[PDB]
């Protein structure tokens, strides 16, 4: 029911990268809503069972494959399926609850995780912060035999937590950022693995706010001004939505869009 987009580490490329990437967003995104020229994801409020999910089939080298379920009102990777398991990350309230027993109907073994899926628990399951996190086509390779292997004990919960991290950058965060996007294809290119810098992780922290800010806005001019940081860590002011037009690729729906109101 739900649409599959395929994507394999095996030999992947800036183009078959960015293919994926491309494809993703067309899944998270219906047209309907474009702010500013960004796109929004649907409205949670009123979605329909039927559109509520993509799923995303990573295969590796290794001949491994899992599935990642994504939430198109936010991008978010909600569980996975690995052969004859599914789990799901801990639901925020009973309406994702229900919402998630739409996802692997004919799966033999269904695990709710005890533990939520935010970076917050994640890294300190993984005894890791996403800033010692090395990111890159080797370690989403790595992380999708780890995410295979977890039901039948080959995976330790920290290397399980480190790989959902790994996975939610590479595919999430591409997808809400083409400057995250860019990071990834540029890892790819070289085939050279690395930690995200602070411009990678301040703009992850601040999607929602970054989303919020743009949705308020007077014009597309913020009442408060945000701050994100360079590579250096070095503060980065942002005053208005036209600044955040090459590195936003989507928002998550925060309000109803104001009246045209042209002059």
């Amino acid at each position: 029911q739900y649409p599959i987009i395929n994507f394999t580490t095996a030999g992947a490329t800036v183009q078959s990268y960015t293919n994926f990437i491309r494809a993703v967003r067309g899944r998270l995104t219906t047209g309907a809503d474009v702010r500013h020229e960004i796109p929004v994801l649907p409205n949670r409020v009123g979605l329909p069972i039927n559109q509520r999910f993509i799923l995303v089939e990573l295969s590796n080298h290794a001949e491994l494959s899992v599935t990642l379920a994504l939430d198109v009102t936010n991008a978010y990777v909600v569980g996975y399926r690995a052969g004859n398991s599914a789990y799901f990350f801990h639901p925020d309230n009973q309406e994702d609850a229900e919402a998630i027993t739409h996802l692997f109907t004919d799966v033999q073994n269904r695990y709710t995780f005890a533990f939520g899926g935010n970076y917050d628990r994640l890294e300190q399951l993984a005894g890791n912060l996403r800033e010692n996190i090395e990111l890159g086509n080797g370690p989403l390779e790595e992380a999708i035999s780890a995410l295979y292997y977890y039901s039948t004990g080959g995976t330790q919960l920290p290397t399980l937590a480190r790989s959902f991290i790994i996975c939610i950058q590479m595919i999430s965060e591409a997808a809400r950022f083409q400057y995250i996007e860019g990071e990834m294809r540029t890892r790819i290119r070289y085939n050279r693995r690395s930690a995200p810098d602070p411009s990678v992780i301040t703009l992850e922290n601040s999607w929602g706010r970054l989303s919020t800010a743009i949705q308020e806005s007077n014009q597309g001019a913020f009442a408060s001004p945000i701050q994100l940081q360079r590579r250096n860590g070095s503060k980065f002011s942002v005053y208005d939505v036209s600044i955040l037009i090459p590195i936003i690729a989507l928002m998550v729906y925060r309000c109803a869009p104001p009246p045209s109101s042209q002059f």
